[PDB]
């Protein structure tokens, strides 16, 4: 496969979501993506199959279980060879936006630790982990999802999984039929025909909803020329 | 139930990752969390059960169909009764977080709308959605992912879910068992049983943490004056 995904999770059938539906599930039945997942569980030896253990210092929670869990991620890196990039999915780690998506897809070969409880102890991300990341911030019950998300994004950029933060900007709204829907009309210069002009449209779409939603992404961009002409134009609208 | 959430998908089965394991499938089968999904595919009438189509203007992508997609929320409308708050997940909506989910939590009904392929029609946003949400400011190949990672987030916030973005700061590093683990040594306060040296040590680590990492969040906040001296006291532990 061009992207080897390993996981370590309590919960591995979490990830048919992703391997079993839509463009992700195509590109693992394709083998452009492959999803390999380890459970801590099937590396305890108690009876009871304990995966987790009481934190020093007390506190209400529990965290992983060490033993079980370091055992799992030996298990992925053996599998996974050399240059695999160990990465541990939690608030506390950088926050991820579409440049990171652009590094973490540099990679051929990932493995995600999907924390549970609590979380894992810190020596393991000392000792195990290359590099700790969020994907928002949020507290969810688990890293499953986070590792799932993290796994769609970068998918998107392995050759033949697909057929504007391509520049930084927001989204042009879209359009399809019917013409007319509640009352409310497509805009006409999209029904022209013209190329060009729909292109300039579009892009001044994007330029006027980032700027009144999220303003403060402009700031972090270089505009062409073209782009700060429609922006200028889209603002002068605006107070108009 | 509690809470309710309907979800408008047309991979409906991703949502076993969450109803099915862990802290969220519990609480669906407590009643504690209930989650409803319609597929926009059943509410097609043609031969083939047409989802997608053209967007006008031209462009390489398809958008969601409108008709079988208007349908099915009207559907998952009718289904929620008075009160149930629209929502649309993507990167031209409102940055998620834990503040965020506080607020969508104070709702007892929800409705997800999880758009594939480009989108939706700008048209449908007006008409139908309440409000516009992004769990982050990347790409993915559908909603289907946010709404589950939402779903996840609210869902801490129901009574009996559950057995420091409570205040805004990073969690604290923890351990357990081994007291050594690579060499490297649990800290001794954590083993001293003084819960009050424990919780002011904790409290302490948590300001570093925020402070080397996300410094940007201890501007929006107002500390304590105990905040205020743990916060000095590791400033000038790390500049020693
Ligand atoms: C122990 N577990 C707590 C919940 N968690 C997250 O909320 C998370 N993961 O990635 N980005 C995030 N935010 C992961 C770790
Ligand atoms: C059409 N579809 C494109 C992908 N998408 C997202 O990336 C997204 N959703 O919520 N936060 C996000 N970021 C949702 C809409």
């Amino acid at each position: 496969s061009h992207m080897w995904i390993g996981v370590i999770s309590l919960f591995p059938e979490m990830f048919k979501a992703i391997t079993e539906f839509g463009v992700t599930g195509r590109a693992v039945k394709h083998n452009l993506l492959k999803v390999e997942c380890w459970n801590p569980r099937d590396f305890t030896f108690d009876k009871h199959k304990t995966v987790d253990d009481r934190p020093y210092g007390g506190g209400p929670g529990m965290l992983m279980m060490v033993q079980p869990l370091r055992d799992a991620i030996h298990t992925a890196k053996a599998a996974a060879g050399e240059g695999a990039k160990v990465i541990y999915l939690s608030p506390q780690g950088r926050k991820l936006d579409q440049g990171g998506v652009t590094e973490l897809a540099q990679n051929q070969k990932l493995i995600l630790v999907c924390g549970r409880y609590e979380g894992i102890d810190e020596r393991l991300i000392q000792t195990e982990i290359d590099e700790e990341w969020s994907i928002g911030d949020y507290v969810l019950t688990g890293g499953e999802l986070p590792a799932m998300t993290l796994i769609d994004a970068v998918a998107r950029f392995i050759p033949g999984v697909l057929g504007s933060f391509a520049d930084g900007l927001l989204d042009c709204p879209h359009y399809t039929r019917p013409e007319v829907l509640e009352g409310l009309t497509v805009p006409p210069v999209l029904m022209s025909g013209h190329h060009e002009e729909i292109r300039k449209w579009r892009l001044k779409q994007s330029l006027q909803r980032t700027w009144l939603r999220r303003p403060e992404l402009l700031e972090g961009l270089a505009l062409t020329d073209e782009q700060r002409k429609l922006l200028k134009e889209a603002q002068a609208e605006h107070n108009s």
